[PDB]
């Protein structure tokens, strides 16, 4: 257990001591017990406890995670305390400038080969289907997805890039005519009707818990978390995005630190499949519809998702050319960007738009 | 109804149109309706709907309250999408940097003399009670009531005013050895138990709605809101600064623009009513204890209240005070300090402390 530096365990101490309930009121602090999960300069997370040897007085938590950030606060701290009350995300127990505390889950997260396995891709979409149902007090214009692609493209045109390597691939992805490939992509998504509905935009393997003990049970194993980049959005591009994610894996332990396979799309047959889970969780009544027209709404929507996956790549293509820019994290971002638009351009030639 | 300003319409128009559901986004101006509800400077608020002649489409509010300000903001939103989930206050449709977007409660406010109608009583009290179960993500440690009295002696212990009046006024004030009666309620509160649980801090007839509809009605047809002081803090202060607020009528006409008898106090009898309504409330095996064991709690309830009732004179008799300085509200402040420091010490000599 990597323990955190004595300015940490004593900040970590007082929040718990004074944000939780019960014994944590009068714990001493030789016997508090933190460990580091995540370190780094932001976000940074750690596991914090009673000693065994402390008993509970009431319904306090045992164990918490501490997430230290190291209006978007005010926003994503409403729409966490929201989810938690709802029962769609760790419950909240203390927030303060410098973090919050939160329930700790005992789980692992997903792997990408996970992504595919019929019963996780299942439950995948019918948490999506229940996160799109929440009403949330935010901006319900759809705004997001072409303002922030608009934003990013922007800011890419006008990188300065030092080294050369970095100056050369920039120079690349540009030579698409990346202002005219953005219009054409709204004109096809403005053809293309999806729904508004609360999207949590990052639906990945890394924010999915696989929860301890439930790993052989048939239904409820998972939990979705990480919301902060959450939006009222188009439904298409959270179920393209997830999509997207299976070509991807993160884990990869050397430069680029990913790998990506074009081919680990899934196939129209898993999208049916993950489609038929996500629709009778969002309209629940869908069961009792002709096979017809479940045919026709499933067909609707995989044409839908698919184009939609189209603004994940580009979205998250100019994304990643503004963090080589602008990170501090070791990742090949020019790399990735580059691997985003070229499989825009597989799926713009598979879909024939 | 009166009309906001042309920029606060056009404004809340927008902020309507996108941050509600339904015919709200895409509701003509030239149809939006708006009216003030209260103006000033600071927390300026408005009623906005549909026109009669806009169906609902789906679940959508015909009518919201919009509230202008005109971290505590992260705190405080926290806070009240909390209570909203929960049912304890109006919903929250809509945040933003400027405002946010209420539930539009049909009611006014209670008057002063309707506090001790013995039904509102007992609905107040079992208001509370519930509150005061709240877990909310909040300090637990009951620093707030002792830590906001020093911060307002230091305060009030440097004011320099350079009217005639407010120079007397003050100098009569200090001339009670605020320091050391701040330590004589300290000795004594110390030696009160009281429970830390979630306080409203405010809870005064202005903040309590008569909802619409329900004004024969038997139960349930109160709402306590306006939270924004709420904190952990000591049962015993907002029980007894409840019954504070029997004495002030805030609706005087003329200055000082209050009213304040000592007489109104609640008598021990109405006070037994009022504790007999939130205990079951609180503690809802409360009514299976002995005859014996229910009046013991509720004699020990009475002194801890009517102790901690000085605190509710001492804080806000010095809170006043720095308003006096401070505000930009017509009030005589220096004149409501010296009916709360009265109080005071009449209540110490009523308890003999
Ligand atoms: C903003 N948003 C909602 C997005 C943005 C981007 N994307 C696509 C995307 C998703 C995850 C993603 O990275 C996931 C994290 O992967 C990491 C990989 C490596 C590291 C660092 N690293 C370096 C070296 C190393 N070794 C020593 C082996 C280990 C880890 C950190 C994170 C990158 C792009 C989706 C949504
Ligand atoms: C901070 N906190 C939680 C507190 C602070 C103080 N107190 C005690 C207190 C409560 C209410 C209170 O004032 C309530 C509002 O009363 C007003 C009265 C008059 C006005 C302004 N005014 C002036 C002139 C006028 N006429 C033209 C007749 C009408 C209104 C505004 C508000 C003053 C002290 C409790 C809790």
């Amino acid at each position: 257990d990597e323990q955190p530096e004595p300015r940490t365990r004593r900040r970590a101490y007082l929040w718990c001591k004074e944000f939780l309930p019960g014994a944590w009121r009068g714990l001493r602090e030789d016997e508090f017990h933190i460990s580091v999960i995540r370190g780094g300069l932001s976000n940074m997370l750690f596991q914090c406890s009673l000693p065994d040897t402390t008993a509970t007085l009431g319904d306090e938590p045992r164990k918490v995670l501490l997430r230290l950030y190291g209006e978007a606060m005010v926003l994503e701290s409403v729409m966490f305390a929201i989810l938690a009350e709802r029962s769609l995300g760790p419950k909240l127990y203390g927030i303060f400038p410098q973090g919050r505390l939160e329930q700790f889950i005992p789980s692992r997260r997903l792997d990408t080969e996970e992504l595919s396995l019929p019963d996780i891709s299942a439950e995948i979409a019918e948490k999506m289907a229940t996160f799109h149902g929440m009403k949330m007090p935010f901006n319900k214009e759809p705004k997001w997805l072409f303002g922030t692609m608009e934003k990013y493209l922007k800011e890419v045109l006008r990188i300065k890039f030092t080294e050369e390597s970095r100056i050369k691939k920039l120079h690349k992805l540009l030579s698409y005519n990346l202002p005219l490939e953005l219009e054409n992509l709204r004109s096809l998504l403005e053809s293309t009707p999806s729904p508004v509905v609360f999207c949590h935009n990052d639906c990945q393997e890394g924010n999915i818990l696989l929860l301890e003990g439930r790993e052989n049970s048939e239904k409820q194993k998972l939990m979705l978390i990480d919301f902060e980049y959450s939006s009222y959005n188009y439904r298409g591009f959270d179920i393209g995005n997830h999509f997207c994610e299976w070509m991807y894996d993160y884990s990869y332990e050397k430069y680029p630190f990913f790998r990506a396979n074009i081919r680990k799309y899934p196939t129209k047959k898993q999208q049916l499949h993950f489609i038929s889970s996500y629709l009778p969780a969002f309209q629940n009544d869908f069961e009792n519809l002709s096979t017809e027209e479940k045919s026709i709404i499933k067909e609707e929507m995989l044409l839908e998702v698919n184009r939609f996956a189209l603004a994940s790549h580009f979205l998250w293509g100019l994304w990643s050319i503004v963090q080589a820019k602008i990170s501090s994290i070791e990742f090949g971002y020019m790399d990735y960007a580059q691997a985003r638009f070229d499989a825009y351009f597989h799926q713009k030639r598979k879909l024939g738009v």
